[PDB]
């Protein structure tokens, strides 16, 4: 089954295309090839600095009538420097204009931490600590709710929120809309069993990012563990006559997660989609879960003293 029901009553494709690090001169073609071979969900963000080029591809496939807008599920995220009440609508509208959309299907608070507003995405003090904004998760959440009530977004959600931060929103005085999704890092080295059961128990769908362990992350070190080169995972792939990436994509699908592998390589974009025709066993699933080592692609050092940094807390 290709889609999962959200608590806003809409259906979300469980496979989407990631766009973080997709070069602006390549992502248009990447998104066009992806829609041609079946993707109907694209994961975007203003901080990725490529939403205009993503939008060009979306607009072209709509114009070509390859797909209808109702058949696409387009996600974007509010960056940290825009948590302030007065900046949220403009931020969303800039994303909308760049993506050539009149609404988003899902708009996420990208990280629970607000940063000082301005031109800089990572405003720093002279010792390299991020400069916080005094804004809190709950006021930001009300501003997201306003977007729903203005018709600019169909669903709102969060990303990189821990257990206690999710609970903070679920317990918000006057909460009007629950988060639909919590998009978090998740792969066999960061299996997230506690956070996932909590969110799922509450009707919040979980999206897994960096499902392949983000081999193109700009801060990679050779001594880091490598999912795609892990012989243990490679063995499971071989047994199923699939590639290691295919196994790494099907794994979160079977945990009732949405997953958003990034590629700009047309052959891989198609390979990554061919994951609805094979099943990992229970034993495979528990074996992959056993590889957890709480290793994170995404946890910027410059942010670890922010009041709302999410990853001190166990989950
Ligand atoms: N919410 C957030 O904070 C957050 C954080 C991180 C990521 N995300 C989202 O999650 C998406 C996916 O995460 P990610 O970009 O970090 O990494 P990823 O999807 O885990 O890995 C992307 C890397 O894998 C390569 N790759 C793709 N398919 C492959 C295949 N079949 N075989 C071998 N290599 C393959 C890509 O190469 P090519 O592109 O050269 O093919 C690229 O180097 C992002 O792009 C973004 O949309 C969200
Ligand atoms: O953001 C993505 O989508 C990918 C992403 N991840 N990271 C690692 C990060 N670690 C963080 C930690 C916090 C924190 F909440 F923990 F304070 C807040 C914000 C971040 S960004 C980056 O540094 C980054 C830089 C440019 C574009 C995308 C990203």
């Amino acid at each position: 089954a290709s889609r999962i029901l959200l608590n806003n009553g809409a259906k979300m494709p469980i496979l989407g295309l990631g766009t973080w690090k997709s070069p602006p001169g390549q992502v248009t073609e990447a998104v066009k090839v992806a829609i041609d071979v079946g993707y109907r969900h694209i994961d975007c963000a203003h901080v990725y600095q490529n939403e205009n080029e993503v939008g060009v591809a979306i607009q072209e496939k709509l114009r070509e009538q390859v797909v209808k807008r109702e058949e696409l599920f387009i996600v974007s995220k509010l960056w940290c420097t825009y948590h302030e009440k007065g900046l949220v609508k403009g931020a969303c509208q800039k994303t909308l204009s760049d993506l050539k959309l009149d609404y988003l299907d899902l708009y996420l608070i990208h990280w629970p931490t607000g940063f000082k507003p301005g031109k800089e995405f990572f405003p720093l003090d002279e010792s390299g600590n991020v400069v916080p904004s005094d804004t809190n998760i709950l006021d930001t959440w009300a501003a997201m709710e306003e977007l729903v009530d203005e018709g600019l977004v169909k669903a709102i959600g969060i990303s990189n929120f821990n257990h206690l931060q999710v609970e903070m929103i679920l317990n918000k005085p006057g909460l009007k809309y629950k988060p639909a999704v919590n998009q978090i890092e998740c792969h066999p080295y960061l299996t997230q069993e506690k956070l996932i059961q909590y969110c799922q128990s509450k009707g919040i769908v979980v999206t897994a990012y960096s499902p392949l362990g983000s081999p193109d992350r700009p801060w990679a070190k050779p001594e880091d563990p490598s999912l795609l080169e892990d012989p243990r995972i490679k063995a499971i792939a071989a047994k199923h006559n699939k590639t290691t990436a295919q196994v790494l994509i099907r794994f979160p699908m079977q945990r009732n997660l949405v997953v958003i592998p990034k590629s700009v390589t047309p052959e891989r974009i198609a390979e990554n989609f061919k994951v609805f025709d094979f099943e990992l066993s229970s034993q495979d699933m528990t074996t992959l879960l056993s590889y957890n080592r709480n290793w994170r692609v995404c946890a910027a050092l410059s942010c670890t003293s922010h009041k709302d940094y999410p990853f001190h807390e166990e989950f």
